[PDB]
């Protein structure tokens, strides 16, 4: 239990999906964001008409920067 | 408070770093987890001796499975 | 020389840099192409106005399709 | 007659699958290798007993090193 601590993923009542994870390393977090943005970006290229995908990818881009700028 | 709502990342005392994001699609979440697992794996390949890295990657494997089972 | 056989990367007069690899698995090749497009996509996201990047990404998309069609 | 030039993928009798690509940036090639290594590593984690997978991943690591030194 203490080893897992977090890492929760579920369906929200608002109609969204909630994911809450943790990492004892800044590199792991940065790599995690980097991993998802790359896949996300690929989806955007496959679906140029997908605004939500672009905004989502942009959110990851912002998140990656946020984590990078995080102490 | 109806713009971002989620997508929070900060340093936790017991978890080091806490990331709480959201996605309006299960496919997006699945792709996101896949990205982090990929990077994690690359780290494990470089650090086969890193148990925590394997446990982290394993957590992503579990998370991916969890998201798959999610509605 | 037969030790490596393939897996070569150098400067090509016709393409600047040439990457030549091999894989005895259909999945490995598909995963390889998917890996590069994923990274390439991230570059396109960072440089949306980069036509050559978009074209490059398209080249990967085409390459992936070519590999998909391959027996 | 030769509009493709590069970006070739086919079945080689000497290597099963032959892939030859080009990029005007060394970074792109490095990222390309990184992409395949990431996916490959994930497969290695899924199949730790797969020597060819580990060797393949190592081939990517070696290629990554080669590209890193490549000016």
């Amino acid at each position: 239990d203490d080893s897992a601590a977090e890492w929760n993923v579920s369906r929200t009542p608002d109609g969204d999906y909630r994911l809450a994870i943790t990492c004892p390393n800044k590199e792991w977090l940065l790599q995690s964001i980097e991993g998802m943005i790359k896949e996300a970006a690929a989806e955007v290229l496959r679906n140029p008409n997908q605004e939500n995908l672009r905004r989502h990818a942009n959110k990851l881009l912002s998140l990656k920067k946020r984590a990078y700028e995080l102490p």
